[PDB]
């Protein structure tokens, strides 16, 4: 998922 990719990670916490 986005947790798993870290530009996606760094750009949307929120996801996490």
């Amino acid at each position: 998922g986005c947790c798993s990719h870290p530009a996606c990670s760094r750009r949307r916490a929120r996801s996490c």
